[PDB]
């Protein structure tokens, strides 16, 4: 469990959110790209795995999941590429955090940056940050 | 201890290597930018404390310390700004992983975050990653 994520993608603005979710606990990382292709999983998942210990990763579609650069990048940080309701309602709370802070940010990246904040810090008593900490912890 | 970081930034291939050091346990990110601005420290340093706990941030000049930029994402993000040998060698061991991994990539950046993943889970036994997740744990 402490080693599997869940990648998943959505759009926004003429853009792609391209977000790690960390199961088990529900934290999360996310970036702004133009469009999702192989080249920018394979970076995402290369900073991913340099961060966090990444065993699994559930792919977020086919495409992803056949490209071979992604599987070169999977291949090189040692993660096991698999195959993929929740995730649908954590892109709606994302969307839900954007707007609040749409105002606060010229640049959607931005925006996208301080929601993955507020998702991480969230109380609801510990925090996505918090679980996703023990729990690794717990595995050492 | 558990939340305070230092930013360090270094010259490689005409381009700018900015570093984020949890300084307890060694563990890094980084990221490649044009140039060092205060916009782009502020956008690093909103990723970074998305991501961990960031109480106290030393940064690394006067410039972005005076930044007014730097210091609305330290207001934004709750990070007290402060002000500043072993970065230096850290500086040099980084240069020293990207020249091992130079040839596997084509961009600097992927070079940089091959470096990064590198140095994360080197084992000198723990590895900076298990210790930052072992240090924070044990704040909470
Ligand atoms: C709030 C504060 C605290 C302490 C001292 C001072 Cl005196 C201030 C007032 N500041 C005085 C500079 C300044 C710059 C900004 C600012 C300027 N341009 C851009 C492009 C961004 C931002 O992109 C970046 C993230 C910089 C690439 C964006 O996408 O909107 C900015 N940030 C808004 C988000 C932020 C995480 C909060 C950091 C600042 C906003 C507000 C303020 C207001
Ligand atoms: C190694 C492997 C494992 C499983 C299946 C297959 Cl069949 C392969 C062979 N692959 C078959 C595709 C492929 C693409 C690449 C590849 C292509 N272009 C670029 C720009 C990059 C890379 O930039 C990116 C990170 C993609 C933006 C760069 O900066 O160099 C690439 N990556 C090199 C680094 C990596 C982290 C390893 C991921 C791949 C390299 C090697 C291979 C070799």
């Amino acid at each position: 469990s402490p080693g599997i994520w869940q990648l998943d993608c959505t759009h926004l603005e003429g853009k792609v959110i391209l977000v790690a979710v960390h199961v088990a606990s529900g934290y999360i990382e996310a970036e702004v790209i133009p469009a999702e292709t192989g080249q920018e999983t394979a970076y995402f998942l290369l900073k991913l795995a340099g961060r966090w210990p990444v065993k699994t990763v559930h792919t977020d579609n086919g495409s992803n999941f056949t490209s071979t650069t992604v599987k070169a990048a999977c291949w090189w940080a040692g993660i096991k590429q698999e195959d993929g309701g929740v995730i649908e309602s954590m892109n709606k709370e994302l969307k839900k955090i954007i707007g609040q802070v749409r105002d606060q940010a010229e640049h959607l990246k931005t925006a996208v940056q301080m929601a993955v904040f507020i998702h991480n810090h969230k109380r609801k008593g510990y925090s996505a940050g918090e679980r996703i900490v023990d729990i690794i912890a717990t595995d050492i």
